[PDB]
């Protein structure tokens, strides 16, 4: 849902990187928050929320 609530403003390649580790684990720890934003050049807020949003796709009720 990226064209009524602007925010998952993302690129390709940090989708990528951050599916594969999704694919790993739905989870994300501090560590790899951290790591994530300041690999990729994003902003931590910005993962964590995009992992729950993952989370949310799989996991319905």
């Amino acid at each position: 849902m990226d064209e009524k609530r602007p925010r998952t403003a993302f690129s390709s390649e940090q989708l990528a990187r951050l599916k594969r580790e999704f694919n790993e684990n739905r989870y994300l720890t501090e560590r790899r928050r951290q790591q994530l934003s300041s690999e990729l050049g994003l902003n931590e807020a910005q993962i964590k929320i995009w992992f729950q949003n993952k989370r949310a796709k799989i996991k319905k009720s």
